[PDB]
């Protein structure tokens, strides 16, 4: 991969492999996922984020600062195949003092159509005490260094779905899938869940017959809390709707702490 | 990835991604037999297998035949670092009537040093019975067409490791992960639980303290029974010692065994 000639994006290619397809013989939405994560890595070493997992600037290095999830918003139009060879576009935007923003589009190589896209929010935190803060001065400057100073948004659209307030589903879920665990697989480099484990969690309770019916469009997932190592996670899912809609909570098996809420769209094939 | 110059082995490179490697920064044994499979997938593509996710020859499509896995066994001397590349080569071979063997050499791409290798051995199963048979003349004629004739060994030392007698676990283990599950990642297109998987489960039960400061230089795994996607699974291992461990995984229910193996372990 590379970055594009005014320095400002990054584009990379993948081939769509065997392990990485679904029953349609197209690609997850956690294989797309993990793709933007890897595309997502690759730009923030080619501007000289650090190398040691935690991809800091300079100033967050010395305050002890790292970036977490807020939100992810993935739309797919087309489901790349097995053996296809996908292009994914990603840039990053600073928003004030709330926090930074990275953007993606996803391209068929061979027609060069644009088969999804997705956006993330991002808010800084205290590596130390877990507080989440404001962006400093200084991190803002380091920002304009490698991103678009004229806003470029994957999302335009002044009132999309990228944006929607997500409310809390209310006990008696619909469908439930208990007593999910993460395991060595589900860590990244630092021992952390892996931000797309809990985009599988919330899919595992989505009943099957949907999954074999319909192909999900729009998936919106908030991040509210961190699952630890041997915490014990249940998914559950309630349907608020030819399209499906489904209200999601993940929460601690336990005293029923919320990790995630989130929304998926889905249309029959 | 290839075909090599004489039609008879494939090789494909492959760059290290962020989300494949554990805390040392270099790729998991999962990731690494993730690989594995996928220039396995890619050779049996470029020697005219079905496309449909079961790589099957002719004659096992009109006989209703597919190789499940019998064994896995993977060492690795070095583990390929976050964004390097590595060079994977594969062939496979019919053990007359017995199966058929797939093997691999792992390469850095760089230096063209060897960094691991695998051995694989396959038996012909009914689709519709789930019962296990012996290789027909047709299809170990198909083989002819694509593999080495003379023995082509990834482990060639007469009595090594790769063909050693796995024992069963005794209760009690000495440790355990309980309640393991399935979920949609975990499946293959043809909502089988992916042979990579098993390997997970059985790492569940090593103690954290092992794997923070040991390397996994070996691991034989034994396939007796697959995990359906509503089966629950108990990782069991015992040390027998380098560390060496026994391991078990059996239904959380009624303890049917699904796979045994040992591991090795180096100090760092
Ligand atoms: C300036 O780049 C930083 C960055 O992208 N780092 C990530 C950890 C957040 C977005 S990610 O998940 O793609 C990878
Ligand atoms: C002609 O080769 C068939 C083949 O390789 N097929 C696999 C399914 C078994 C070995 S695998 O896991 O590498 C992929």
């Amino acid at each position: 991969g590379s970055l594009t000639e005014d320095g400002l994006s990054y584009k990379e290619k993948f081939v769509v492999r065997s392990y990485e397809v679904g029953s349609n013989k197209t690609a997850t939405v956690e294989t797309i996922a993990n793709l933007l994560q890897e595309v997502g890595c690759n730009h923030a070493q080619s501007v000289g984020f650090s190398t040691d997992g935690f991809a800091t600037t300079t100033t967050m290095r010395k305050l002890h600062l790292i970036w977490v999830t807020a939100r992810m918003h993935i739309e797919i139009y087309k489901y790349p195949a097995w053996g296809d060879v996908v292009e994914i576009e990603t840039w990053c935007q600073s928003e004030g003092r709330i926090g930074t923003r990275r953007d993606w589009i996803l391209k068929d190589s061979v027609t060069g159509e644009v088969t999804g896209r997705a956006t993330s929010k991002w808010v800084m935190m205290n590596q130390d005490t877990r507080r989440l803060q404001k962006v400093s001065d200084d991190v803002r400057d380091e920002y304009l260094v490698f991103c678009p100073q004229e806003p470029r948004l994957a999302f335009p659209e002044e009132n999309n779905r990228s944006l929607k307030k997500i409310p809390k589903l209310e006990d008696p879920a619909q469908y439930s899938m208990i007593g999910l665990k993460p395991r060595r697989a589900d860590l990244d480099m630092n021992q952390h869940v892996n931000n797309v484990t809990y985009i599988g969690w919330v899919l595992e309770s989505i009943p099957q017959e949907i999954v074999d019916t319909h192909e999900l469009q729009v998936i919106t997932l908030d991040y509210r809390r961190e699952c630890q190592q041997d915490d014990v996670v249940d998914s559950l899912t309630t349907t608020t709707s030819n399209d499906s809609q489904f209200l999601h909570l993940l929460r601690l098996s336990g005293d029923g702490q919320e990790i995630n809420r989130g929304t998926t769209l889905w249309r029959k094939k």
